[PDB]
């Protein structure tokens, strides 16, 4: 079912946020992390 509100969506984003985070990469962290708190 294509139903992955938020609960999936931000789990998604949260798995490239810590990735991208705490590896080096923070950059596309920062940026995504900005969104993940805006979205409504």
């Amino acid at each position: 079912i294509t139903g992955d509100v938020s609960a999936a969506n931000k789990d998604a984003i949260r798995k490239q946020m810590d990735a991208a985070a705490s590896k080096g990469d923070v950059e596309t962290y920062r940026k995504l992390k900005a969104k993940l708190k805006g979205i409504r």
